[PDB]
């Protein structure tokens, strides 16, 4: 739910002074963002629910054939009618047979016929479309208080210290304050109605999955089609080959299933969920994150006055951080963790940065464990943990591409 | 089996003293021959059977995809090997999946995974050749004896009276003799191996229906594939697709079935059965039909001497010939029919022709009836039936088209 | 101008005691009317005259590009403008190169450039809408008068003898009497509004060829293109390649004409001469001919008395009639030819019917020609030219396909 | 011809102790190629020359057709003969016309026709084969010897100083030694039969470009085609349309240059420059460069005693290094440049290195330039120039992705 390890990861830096954030978040990113004074926040796209869906119309791409009758007049007696003509289900198709003295008729040449066969389908796509009113964007937002590696992408364990939450915007209610805690709140004032091109395309269901197609594709496509102003199947013929008639009868039958060709033009078309309601892949939902209201907590608890340790030793994120787990010795917490990021312990101006801002052992507990993220210099620099003679510290060295 | 009333029906007269006619049959047609001093025979193809089919190829167009496994190690630790690999029913691939702290691994990065599933076809079309050695040829021949308008057309009642059979010329036998009672004997002296393009194509078996399809757009098919010679199936990637991997897991699933598609291709293609045996629509045979051994019997007969009446009065066949049916009502039989086509009942000189020449009552028993097919002249003529005070007769119009 | 000898000949009989004959007359077809008591006549299309075309809009298939310019800056010293895209006329694209020390700059990076290059077209095709009131229909009537072999398909010769005559039918004039001498007058009631698909398509220019477009595929052309309401030409990059840039230059070229692709996309479409305006290939005009003041002029001549001959003997015309020429060797002239198409001659019952009706000999001249249509009977019969004992006859045999 | 400053550029470094490296040096790449006690060298692909090309065939894309004749005869007369079908430079065509009296046949129907037309092709594209031992590579080498701001990447300047060569590699000769003055000698073997898939294609040339297309498309090509083999155009009915006939004439015309559709179907092909030879864009050659007899010269100089001075001050190169020119004020010259990249001033243990190995000031003249490029490490360091108390130093920071 936050970001940490994910391969899509941005950091957005709030503007100086500046108390809000615009983000644009879509399906796949996760966001890191830092404002002055206060704590880091992760936030993410976690789906885009889009529920009233209304049926456009459907196609057939599997029909059945059954019950053919054939009815057959003589040379000079007129067309054969096939009283099957009145029954809405069947498909008929007037045609002619050689027929003489060897078939039945006193006189030789065309004879006339009128074969029918029931229609079905067996297997229909169905074409629905979205209301730019029933869209639920779903958000998750975390902030980077006190963790462990154990429980950093935990959700229940961040909800459980008020540091994590979901939540949703809709084009109805597209503003939502949140609590965190100690940590005060946020508001995210978003623009569900500016994030998705609602109607441009259709929500088309064959077999276990669905696709967002084009909606003027999908009027052309050739196929059978029934809509709610439709109830009966058009175009069945489509489906259907009558085969050559001999003197009487005719067989007629339904082509194969269509449905794997449909994979073929679903080829560049997205994917998406559809139970009850649609999942949307693609999201661009924009919000103004707003921090006014939020606190750094711990800025003055005293410092631990304790050793710390290296739990784990520092690794390079490949998001162009560093991230440490500590574990404190102290029984003194909640307090300050000491930490900075230094050229030299020989002059301990911070040159790096936090990413974990004001790391903080939370609970009096004693061995406690506490992730940090920073960004170091490029070059060497040390990151010194604890303070007076109880200082720990460790090497960094931070470097790009070699040669070439 | 014979002509009358067939939609493809030709009409080859043997030259001036000539025992024996060229014909070429084809998969629909009927021929009606007619020589000197010859009765005259229905000839057409009922089919073609090539039986040792020997495969080339199997694709398989629906697959099957189970048993999906992924192995997984984290960054640094090197490339994943999933054991599958060592089993050739399955389809392996190498991947990468965003690893760090939140799922397993001490470093961040791209952990190797690789992914297994097994492969096996659920359905496969296969890709037969034809040896052009065991192909047989089966042949319909009718005389034109006594036949009534109710068993002209009946195989089972000609065979009963010597004026039927049905026989089989193959590359290896390509010449037949086949008596036909008191008519004497035919012979056909066919050119087998010059009859079909064996060899430029395949048998192709999809689900129900076989194609006669190219030889060369079968090997370019784009499926996985077996041959007698490698009994594993290669390309199975085609129907296959492996999802996205996630952490430590990754899905792997199966097209769904190809065979719609294939159906599009076969469009023009030609439709064949096939069990044991394939059968083929398109006929080109060559044969000599030679005639010296067959007689028109009856020519001597006294001449019947009783009345006659139409049991059918006489209907354009639309093979620009007239037939009628006769009953005849003595019981002198057998007995030669006086019937004669002329220009009016004043000049007996025939004019018109038959095409059931020397037509005769076969049976002493009174009222059996005889079939009679025959080509008036253009305008006004008379078919005139009976020798002597007891003769009957009818006008005959033949025109052409109307005005236009 | 008239129909015999004409591949596309059909016959229409006005209806018994009709003076009216509903007529469909199309690009290709000639009509010959028969109606009882009037004189034969051939009508036929000659075509059809769209003029008012508007401009709809046009589409360059080959363009110009010339006096190519990159303006360029090193990097870090912002992007590049170039002055030419202050021209209407200029096709301009930013763009980048690679700069250094080695090449006149003091960074080393991404130097911006921006390219132009004037855009002028070579050839364009240019499509037109057809407004259905500007249509003229021109069409050419003929009355089976007296003609000679050698004048009958000769229009002025026809003119000459009020025998034939060419006109016009709009939207705007539907209807035209037309006057042919003393064989009275035709009115042609047409319907011009319902004979024309008008505005489903455009007309549209390529070179020295002009087709009949659809007016939606017209639309989605892949071409640049201007309008009478955009003089300007849009889409022109569609025309262009800008190639490689490097170092402060870049080259632009245009494509080669693109005339031939547009002959591919139009195979299956209607060809048609434009100039000023437009003619039309494909006709459907429906009509009423009105005979009611036409009357059939020589009904109560005398009969000619002298003696004719065959000038050409009778032949097969392909058109389900046969024509003969005759020449008159009397001076009695102008005078009624007696002839009759008989059975035989020991019965001159009308047997076979004249379409030249009631042939005349018009001139006093010795030795003139009469060319002569009819439709004898099937079979047997004879041509019976010239009254008492001065008559001459010809046997004619009609037959239709032979025996097949 | 050398590296700095180009987009491409790939940095090698000969393994320890060794006198050879092995190089894959492709059509746009530039390396430089570093060894332990050598003077680094830049290489480059500066070409490929296929020379000996032979025509395979070729195809004409417009054709001219011209002096049409129509020779006619009427119906029941026989089969027309164009005596122009004498000529193989015609082409010619039987029809059929509409025949009658109307038209000069004493007959009517079907009248024969044999038209003719001259067919030459007006433009045409040849395609050409390339023999694999027909190639040259053409490749260019620099050291890294003194140079300036000015000259670096000045040919003629670097040959001047014995600094730069351009030399051949053929299969017949794949191996190459050249001198490059005091710093000795390098050899090339390279493997110039395993550099292009030679034969898997042909040269096409099309008006002013030439492609390497496929040699199997290419034969499948749809137009009239000649070879060495066979001087006369076949298959030249493809360029021409025999319009409609008509009495005795018929028109016939070539159809407009297909040579925009040929670039349409060469859209992925490589682009070639040809005139008596062509020049491949696509490169890969392996060599190994051998520099056991190359030497770095002026390692054992005095150091240069006077102050230097930054000319141009240190700039990032975009290729991971940093270089920098030096002004040189003394005249002692030709002696050794002191210049280190240093941690800090107050340790001069070098921890950045040089690309420009071995930097010299190579004339007594005051004030010459020296370009010197370099990797100092990540972070802080200092450039140090000069010796003693006239040394100068210039700070340095190198950094990479900033926060994301």
């Amino acid at each position: 739910f936050n970001c940490l390890g994910m391969g899509n990861r941005d950091f957005i830096e709030g503007a100086s002074g500046a108390t809000w954030v615009d983000l644009v978040l879509e399906g796949d990113s996760c966001l890191t963002i830092m404002a002055n004074d206060k704590p880091t926040l992760d936030v993410r796209m976690i789906n885009i629910e889009a529920s009233q869906l209304a049926e456009v119309r459907s196609y057939c791409y599997h029909a059945s054939v059954t019950d053919i009758s054939t009815v057959a007049r003589c040379p000079t007696t007129g067309e054969a009618h096939n009283e099957k003509r009145a029954d809405s289900s069947y498909v008929c198709k007037q045609g002619f047979t050689d027929r003489g003295w060897g078939n039945g008729c006193g006189f030789f040449g065309k004879g006339s016929i009128d074969t029918c066969a029931k229609f079905s389908c067996t297997s229909k796509a169905i074409g629905r479309t979205i209301q730019p009113e029933n869209i639920k964007y779903k958000v998750g937002i975390f902030v980077h208080g006190t963790t462990t590696s154990e429980n950093h992408g935990n959700y229940s364990a961040q909800v459980g210290a008020s540091q994590a939450a979901k939540f949703t915007v809709t084009p109805n209610a597209p503003s939502v304050t949140l609590k965190l805690g100690d940590y005060g709140e946020v508001t995210l004032d978003c623009e569900p109605r500016s994030g998705l091109n609602t109607e441009a395309f259709y929500v088309m269901t064959v077999g276990s999955k669905s696709f967002l197609v084009h909606r003027e594709w999908f009027h052309d496509l050739a196929l059978p089609w029934t809509s709610p102003s439709s109830t009966a199947w058009r175009n069945r013929e489509l489906l259907m080959e009558f085969e050559g008639a001999h003197a009487t009868k005719q067989s007629v039958v339904a082509l194969g299933s269509q449905e794997g060709g449909l994979h073929q033009a679903l080829a560049g078309a997205i994917v998406v969920e559809y139970s009850s309601s649609v999942m949307l892949t693609s999201g661009h939902l924009k919000c103004r994150l707003k921090m006014d209201k939020l606190a750094l907590k711990g800025t003055t608890y005293g410092m631990c006055t304790e050793k710390f340790s290296f739990a784990k030793n520092p690794v390079d994120t490949g998001h162009g951080t560093v991230v440490i787990e500590l574990s404190y010795s102290g029984s003194d917490g909640p307090c300050k963790i000491p930490i900075v990021s230094v050229a030299s312990l020989n002059d301990m101006t911070p040159v790096g940065r936090l990413v974990t801002v004001n790391p903080f052992v939370a609970t009096s507990s004693a061995n406690s464990k506490v992730l940090v993220e920073m960004e170091p210099p490029f070059g060497d620099s040390y990151i010194v943990v604890g303070r007076g003679d109880k200082q720990i510290n460790h090497h960094w060295h931070k470097a790009g591409s070699t040669l070439g």
